[PDB]
């Protein structure tokens, strides 16, 4: 039928007539994110697939939507945050989400930061910048199979990062609270510290929770391996930058990869001006043994496609009253 | 026994001790390289290990090994392009080398520029230092196992680029005069030109031969995809610098990663001025989906140890009367 | 504190210490499974861990339990089929179970007996039993790496076959009802047709429903290449075992490997006499060709391990009034 | 041109035709092997291709051969013990061979059987062949990836074992007199003993010399863990028949699969009656935790066309002039 779009990215876009055919549907994208303006717009449409810049917060909104018979709100991402689910419930409309869109796409953004470091290219580009092209022993590298590699949290992205550098020949530990023995072949729990003590390559998959803010902090950088190199592809309020930043300073560390920092949003996904990016970051730039992505380890073909393509197919169930896979709405 | 060591690296030295004891034998350092002036320090000594600077063109040197019962000599690198074979057979010097330090060393070189290349990070920090911090479609990227590598001429090292990435999931394609079938379970056999059309990420690992002198130029740039990634840890003079430069330019590739470049011997191992650098690789340099390593995949501790340790040990047996792995012809 | 665990096994037994230690707790075994009889006996015990033979049919033993204090059924399996939950709700005993015990362990036994029979040992082993110890060229094999594998359903265990094959170099293809990104380095989904025409090997790893009873039949197998090799080591329900003889007789496949069978029941984990087996069983332990073995895929330390401490895990939690992983109650 | 072929197995005269056509030359076929009887059927032919049941003892048939022009003889095999190198050299034949058609067609034998002993299949065969159909606790098995691997001797092959075993997650240690590092991503050397000692599964891969002969006997099993599986498929003179026989009688060791055995040349290759099969044989073929293959590890498509098209190969460009891949001394 016709399910609205809106929001829509310049790299959805590129899949809108791939996805109609796919879904033998008509996609109407619309620029703005969903307000209480544009949700006249609807009108003609069986669904709508979302990716809100910022709350859903008046009734206006979800109102209007049971009233052109919608019954679902179809999200493109993970995050349930700017919904409502006092209203949601009230109007009936149930709420579908994309949890896993890729995790080797992740996975992948964290190997191959960890591998560039490991390799020192940007150092040796600071050096060679000032006209030094020798190989000082400062810069020296290793293979991968001689490395200890350390996962704090699992899951599905973690689980393939060891997976990959399991497969390349690298020891890999895993601190978790959940066992699974789907991953047993590729890593070896141990427990949190000798996980910071052992590993030479560190790095982040754990859930953002009160619990865990913060929980790279000094005393973390203190106990890890002054040549070790982190990476955070998870959230950025695990790692106290403050912290990163002068373990890196004063060498407790060797290097960095962040797709993730604390106070992003703030610049992140933005055009800005030079007054508009924070110091912290700044710093971390212009280090040649750090690398800042702007949270983009997502950021793939089949991501993209995903993040459409299962958010249409339950939102298109609901449309027929038949069955989605992943609802969070009671 | 003592065998003498000549320009150690500064991370040469750093091992150095360590192989005394594995070997239990000494090694009498010398700072610069073997020479007329230096030769007569091997008197006390059994064998000797080489890192030649340039041309042995002395013979009072030969003659001074041979009277001092030197049976051999010990090549830690690959090259031979000093090495006066003539005179060495005179003297009854038989003549070692290390041709296989480390493959995985430059392999996993080859692997991580890909990777960074692929997830475009240079890319995207090119934007971020601009105030741009989005995700637009032009930096989208993908998953390693979606892609088709391509490699020209295969050997060590490139057997074992294709082991990596086949076993992180890619297609591997691979161009080679030689068949071996120990490396089908990682690549299938193409010729030079499918490899050329099909492969997204095209790595070489051609010996540079009279016949393959610019072997990738204009003709090559043309016939690969447009959104190519380019590697090259092999050779320099494999890769016509001028071509590159301008298929980058005009986006008829996508990106390149460079440990060797044509005419590199004038600053690549040194420390210069501005002035002294050559403007080709300026230009490359400049450009946030290139890479210019120095020549410094070979460069991991393994590789600088078995440097030492493997021609130590052809030079020991040698000197011992038995036999020696990596003797060399012409 | 005090579990009782019923229905122990010789394996399970081995690992009672561990356990106690581990969990801090200590088991109680009682050789027979939990009846009207011995009920009695859980009076002593805070939680029970469970191996039914046979249904949980009358309510004497789901009221003793509540009088007890026993707040959970704890189960060491995955089938759930014993347990009365129209009593349990009555009684207030919420019901835990073992869905993922080893994916691995089954995927390892489908790949060994895939291999196995791929290199035809049994065939051999036929012809020299005769006193023909040549190589004729009906007996000779090839490289997993020349081979297509056919998934038919993934799943934990089909994902795991994946993963192994493709990382021995083989091509995977995989039909499912589901999408899961998690799998595409490792297989491609294809339609079930493909699959079955182009696969060497087909492994089956689809539950058992109405849908999917004798989903292997006459017409699956004449699709079928005339040289592959079919394993079942998910429900031998989903094969129709005289279609399979008949195909195997007639030369139209070339092996199977059987960890299954429809009717088994009454005979599988039983010691027996000759009359006792079946006639279909007889026909294919006959065929060098063939392997079956008695529905032990899953047995190994791990899965044996896991069922005790995964069950024990969350009956204790569940005596404590905390929170259990793998409820089936509501 | 027209190159002559001796001896092909019947498996070797089904590639023939596609031979012709992908060299475009042409292939007389001779039944048996070459003699003074044959030899004037090479009248017109280029080259020769040769596969000796027996010792080439007559000199008028090395004339011959030159008197044809026939200047070199290819060896489809890898033995050489019946070319008289002596006649060789008068007649100006340089001698090639194929040292390397396939190590991963052995590789996966050994990995095979292997598995098939680890999983204990026979052993449940033997069992449910007497009614039994239980999973008692003497049949649990383990994964692949918690099992140590230790390779005595590596080269291709070995090599290839240890890629297959660590790409399953199993930790393997090897066992050798000359070092590689192209290996170490996929295992660690040790010390002979030490793998003897901490090896679950053994695999040989040392080539058979005067010093190891019986390399492995009684010691060496008494050294082994006693659930220890010994795999050879390399030569069977390593090991010592009747130690390894004792040692499986007294569960000294748990598991063999053997595709090669001390004093096979009798009767591998043949048809025979039980009187003419030695007694070592009749005792593991009744253990159905052993596996005996007939020397059949090579026995792939790939391995019998590399047989063919890599002599064929050697043996048209030293009939052009041109280099071979595989001359061979003495
Ligand atoms: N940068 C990005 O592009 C991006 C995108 C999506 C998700 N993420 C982040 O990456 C993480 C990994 O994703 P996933 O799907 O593999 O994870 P998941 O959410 O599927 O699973 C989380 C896992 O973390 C572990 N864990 C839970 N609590 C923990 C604790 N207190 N301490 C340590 N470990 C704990 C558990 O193993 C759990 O299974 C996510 O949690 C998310 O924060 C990042
Ligand atoms: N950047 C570094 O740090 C560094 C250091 C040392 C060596 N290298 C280079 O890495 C490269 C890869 O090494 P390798 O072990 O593969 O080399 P190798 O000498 O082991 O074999 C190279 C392969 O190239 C193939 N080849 C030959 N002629 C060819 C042609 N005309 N076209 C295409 N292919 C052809 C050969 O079959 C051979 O198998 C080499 O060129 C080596 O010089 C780089
Ligand atoms: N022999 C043994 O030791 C043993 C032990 C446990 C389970 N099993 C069997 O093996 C199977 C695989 O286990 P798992 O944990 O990987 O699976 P699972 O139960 O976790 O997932 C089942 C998967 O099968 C696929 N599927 C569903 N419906 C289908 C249909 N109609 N046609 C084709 N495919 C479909 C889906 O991908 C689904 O994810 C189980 O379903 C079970 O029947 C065997
Ligand atoms: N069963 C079959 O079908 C079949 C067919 C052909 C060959 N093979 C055999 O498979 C075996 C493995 O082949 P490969 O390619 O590894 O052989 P290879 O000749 O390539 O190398 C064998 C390795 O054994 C090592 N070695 C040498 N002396 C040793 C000693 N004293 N102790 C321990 N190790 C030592 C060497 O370092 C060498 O690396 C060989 O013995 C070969 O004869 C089997």
């Amino acid at each position: 039928m016709k399910i609205a779009v809106f929001s829509p990215s310049e790299s959805e876009r590129k899949l809108v007539a791939a996805t109609e055919k796919k879904f033998g549907c008509e996609l109407k994208l619309i620029d703005e994110s969903l307000s209480a303006e544009n949700v006249d717009q609807v009108a003609d449409c069986d669904g709508v697939l979302l990716k809100p810049l910022g709350n859903l917060d008046d009734e206006i909104v979800y109102k209007k939507l049971a009233d052109y018979g919608i019954k679902s709100i179809g999200l493109r991402i993970v995050g349930t945050n700017t919904i409502d689910f006092d209203l949601a419930k009230k109007y009936h409309l149930t709420v579908t989400n994309v949890p896993v869109y890729s995790p080797r796409a992740i996975a992948e953004m964290a190997v191959t930061q960890a591998m560039y470091l490991n390799r020192k290219i940007g150092e040796f580009k600071a050096n060679m910048d000032k006209g030094d092209f020798t190989n000082p022993d400062s810069l020296i590298s290793n293979e991968i199979y001689n490395k200890t590699i350390g996962l704090i949290g699992v899951g599905h992205i973690g689980s393939a990062v060891a997976q990959i550098f399991s497969a390349m020949g690298a020891k890999v530990l895993a601190y978790d609270v959940i066992y699974n023995p789907e991953v047993e072949p590729y890593l070896t729990y141990a427990d949190f510290d000798t996980v910071l003590k052992e590993a030479d390559i560190i790095s982040l998959h754990t859930p953002l929770l009160k619990s865990t803010e913060n929980m790279i902090g000094k005393k973390q950088f203190a106990e890890m391996k002054n040549d070790a190199i982190l990476i955070n592809a998870a959230r950025g309020e695990l790692v106290d930058t403050a912290a990163l930043i002068e373990a890196l300073e004063k060498h407790e560390i060797a290097a960095a990869g962040l797709d993730t920092l604390a106070h992003e949003s703030s610049y992140f996904f933005k055009k800005v001006d030079d007054a508009q990016i924070p110091a912290d970051y700044k710093k971390l730039a212009a280090m040649p043994n750090v690398i800042v992505t702007p949270h983009s380890a997502y950021f793939t073909k089949t991501s993209v496609r995903n993040m459409i393509e299962i958010s249409l197919r339950d939102t298109i169930a609901l449309a027929n009253g038949e069955r989605a896979h992943f609802v969070v709405s009671r």
